[PDB]
């Protein structure tokens, strides 16, 4: 489809303006620079090799991934200084060997001692260690060893010095997911700050008992779209959404409307004037439900018209209303193309198994994104 | 992963009981025998050829599909009498065009006099004539006409006569979606009357009008799984989500729980005591969030144990509380195997690329299900 038209897809079509996602990955880059911290782009938002270069700024190195589908496809790829920001599964530690042994640093996460004794049991070999994170739950709520717990010190000291030859502790891991909970610059920073703080207050604790811990990461796409100060004293960040944001972050705060890369193309199908409604090939096929739990009318906007929303999915249907009950079906005939701006990117991402991506209004670029586990 | 035993699979993984599953479809298709009507499964539910092949007894003929990604891949496994159940896409005729100038029969459903203007301009040629379904809108509040309103009547008359070389009106088709929102089987049953004595008397309205309609169709798997005599009137039953069931269904009172062929295998990977909470490996990219909106909670029961409810689900993770404040982690420990019943089938599945299909505890095959459009 290189060369044609938006309007020409077949959709539902999810659409990526490759000059939009360009910026956010050259400005995320360069909030790190002026920090003087590296940048981590985690890949699960678009889970593409594509969307891995640009992130990386062209260097395939230093990614973070949220499954070993991704690590596979990603290693496939030519990729290298891989994360797998999840609580290493013991369950599958010779896939997570496999990889350790092909790249130069594949790096785990965990927060458990029976995670560490797991590894310790399935020793790498060949002169490599296991590259291991601490994961520290700083508010998240999820997982991680709680900072001011005294279980935590002791872990990242057995990581650290317990068998060296065969496990190495590269740094604390934060993430603060939380931040979707709070709308406006002030509360995501003070999240940030607390988060920051904590790990900072950690690491120093570290130091103090000596542990060595060269590393220190967080990371969400609301606190490193404003970032505090405080984040310079860390060693990484480890953004992913941001590379084509949403309307969930347009709402938070995050990013204005123009920063929004993602759209998913959809064309009117059917005028219900008995009803007043416009129907889309759009459902929550295209789309997912994200954003309805808090109904339909929190799943999309229509960019350009205000006036109209969503009322209804099924798995290939939409509906849209003017919810002025005042529509207009000549503004909107049969065959004409909307483009929806979705709640979650990585949610509705999940959903395509292609996008189509465009530089002024034409296609340039397919990416095809892994899924799985 | 032929023979493996379930507990062995890598999670999440989507697990269809096969057993369940050849049950289900074969009890459908006697019902339809009883009825004295004929039985087109919808596929979207599982996407699969393989569930093709069973919920059509082994013949490859007869099935409804939701886009033409689907009509594409069935027409590629060999199936044929394939209807798009679905306003046909005036702008994609070339393709709809080319799937029935290679099928037998490829029917195609409409709802717009310009939709039927379009088919016009599109002429198939080579003997073939567009084998079209008329939408009838029977309190769905979807797609279709409204059987009392007197356009529907004269599209009606259009497509079975204006053009009888190049269009043919095979019957109509409802789908009574609605059952949804109602539980129990006394409302359900109604909706199904209300819908087929609307379809019916539409029915009898055509032929006192003197439009052949040899075909009618309805079908939802609320209905269809409590059928009413008056179905027995209709030539065709069409629903499609009775091949694997799901919570939603089981709360509906279609099925019982044993119906259900569906799971999603997720493994405990943490404990966290000071929350009361367990981590599985399972987060809304194995399941959606489906049933949320009407929080996690509503998403998927685990099987065998009532005590367990869901309360996050991230991407990747979920996190299970006992909900009684009494959580007991010694009976559940850390890779352990729990047994998800999502919701809807349909929405998970989607979320699957491979479906782990097993007898009597083992693996006995995988089914790969196409998605897209
Ligand atoms: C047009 C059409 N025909 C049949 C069915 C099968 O219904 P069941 O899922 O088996 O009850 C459907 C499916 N219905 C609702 C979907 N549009 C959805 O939103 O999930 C159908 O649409
Ligand atoms: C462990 C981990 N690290 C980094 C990120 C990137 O966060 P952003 O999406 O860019 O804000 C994540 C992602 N977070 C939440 C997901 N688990 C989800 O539920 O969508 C992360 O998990
Ligand atoms: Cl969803
Ligand atoms: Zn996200
Ligand atoms: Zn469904």
């Amino acid at each position: 489809w290189l060369g044609a038209l938006l309007d020409t897809l077949p959709t539902p079509a999810l659409t990526i303006d490759r000059t939009t996602a360009r910026r956010n990955a050259e400005r995320m880059r360069e909030r790190c620079r002026a920090l003087g911290v590296r940048l981590r782009p985690h890949v699960k938002t678009h889970k593409t090799l594509e969307g891995g270069l640009l992130a990386t700024g062209g260097t395939r190195r230093g990614i973070a991934v949220s499954t070993l589908a991704e690590a596979r496809f990603f290693a496939d790829g030519g990729f290298d200084d891989i994360l797998l920001a999840y609580p290493v599964p013991t369950a599958r530690l010779e896939e997570c060997a496999g990889l350790a042994r092909r790249l130069d640093a594949f790096h785990v996460l965990l927060d458990r001692p029976e995670a560490l004794a797991s590894l310790r049991q399935r020793p790498l070999g060949h002169g490599k260690r296991w590259l291991v994170w601490l994961k520290l739950d700083c508010g998240n709520g999820r997982a991680g060893v709680r900072p001011t717990d005294p279980a935590a010190l002791e872990l990242a000291q057995a990581i650290a010095n317990d068998a060296p030859e065969e496990v190495t502790l590269v740094g604390v891991y934060a993430h603060c997911g939380n931040t979707y909970g709070c709308s406006g610059a002030d509360t995501i920073q003070a999240i940030a700050r607390t988060t920051t703080n904590a790990v900072l207050s950690f690491v120093a604790a570290l130091r103090q008992a000596g542990v060595p811990c060269p590393q220190a990461s967080i990371g969400s796409t609301p606190s490193c779209s404003h970032p505090i100060p405080e984040m310079s004293q860390l060693t990484e960040l480890h953004p992913g959404n941001y590379i084509f944001y949403d309307l969930q972050q347009t709402q938070l705060g995050s990013c204005q409307p123009q920063d929004v890369a993602i759209r998913v193309l959809t064309r009117v199908i059917g005028h219900y004037a008995h009803r007043g409604q416009l129907l889309v090939d759009c459902g929550w096929a295209a789309l997912s439900l994200h954003g309805a739990g808090a109904g339909p009318q929190g799943c999309a906007a229509i960019d350009g018209h205000p006036e109209l929303r969503l009322v209804g999915l099924t798995q290939e249907h939409g509906l849209l209303e003017h919810a002025g009950g005042q529509m207009d079906f000549g503004r909107f005939p049969v065959g004409s193309v909307l483009a929806l701006i979705p709640y979650h990117a990585c949610a509705t991402a999940a959903m395509h198994p292609v996008y189509y991506v465009h530089e002024e209004g034409k296609v340039v670029a397919l990416w095809h994104p892994v899924r799985g586990w």
